[PDB]
């Protein structure tokens, strides 16, 4: 069977809707499965809203050590690093890392707060040509993830575009690109999503999300130990909103477009 013939069965076992991206930076050829049609990012749009700060720090040296208050009121759920900051400081870089590393919903909030609102990251987004891409809600309401809303939702083939662009392209300058890079090559959340599909030591920078509806999602730079990188987004959702998570899905999709890679 082809790969697009894996694809359809595996979504078919799923008991859900999957969608893949994968684009092959050796020639731009790329692997397609519902690729224009719209998931709830979940955490995945963490990396859009640190690459816009990232994008203003271009233009202001003092950006990224700028203090920034982390009080009580702030705390949402799941805010591993933050609690440990409350009555405190913690830095615009700092925040980033919190916010892509440990997937910190507070990081997440300061980070849209200081950049004015959820649509001043879809307004990054727009310009680095992503017409796709929408922020509507801040921490926990963003991952609310129910079928057909339009929020806070991209496709897998924007968000792959994208994020070549940000981590090997052209959408940042040297010093930002690498500091974008670095955060998702330690990501502390994605060992058993992409990363398990994957040979074990290639290196991997990736951002995972998670929401209602089963929603559960990973978007990931690879870089073979002979080949090109490869670019690769892997979203999944299900119909009933409590439906459990299903990071395997995601391992096996990978899986399944890396071989022979």
């Amino acid at each position: 069977n082809s790969v697009q013939q894996q694809l359809e069965a595996l979504e078919k076992s799923s008991g859900g809707r999957l969608g893949v991206a994968l684009i092959n930076t050796a020639d731009n050829s790329q692997i397609l499965y519902r690729a224009d049609e719209r998931f709830a990012m979940c955490s995945t749009s963490k990396v859009m809203a640190a690459a816009a700060v990232l994008k203003q720090s271009e233009s202001d040296k003092h950006l990224l050590n700028q203090r920034v208050e982390i009080k009580k009121s702030d705390l949402v759920n799941y805010n591993p690093i933050a609690e440990k900051h409350v009555n405190g400081t913690m830095t615009l870089a700092e925040l980033g890392a919190a916010a892509l590393q440990y997937s910190d919903n507070t990081a997440m909030n300061k980070l849209i707060a200081h950049l004015g609102g959820p649509d001043k990251v879809t307004a990054f987004a727009r310009s680095l040509g992503d017409e796709t891409f929408r922020l509507d809600r801040t921490e926990p309401t963003l991952n609310t993830a129910i079928p057909g809303d339009p929020r806070d939702t991209t496709t897998p083939l924007a968000m792959a575009q994208t994020l070549k662009n940000l981590t090997l392209g052209k959408a940042l300058a040297e010093t930002q690109r690498a500091q974008l890079v670095t955060w998702l090559k330690g990501n502390t959340t994605g060992s058993a999503s992409i990363r398990a599909g994957l040979p074990k030591s290639w290196v991997v920078g990736d951002k995972t999300g998670s929401g209602d509806y089963g929603t559960t999602n990973d978007i990931a730079v690879i870089w073979p130990e002979n080949h090109a990188p490869l670019v690769l987004v892997t979203y999944f959702t299900q119909p009933e909103q409590k439906a459990e998570n299903r990071n395997d899905i995601l391992a096996a999709a990978a899986k399944i477009v890396t071989h022979g890679f």
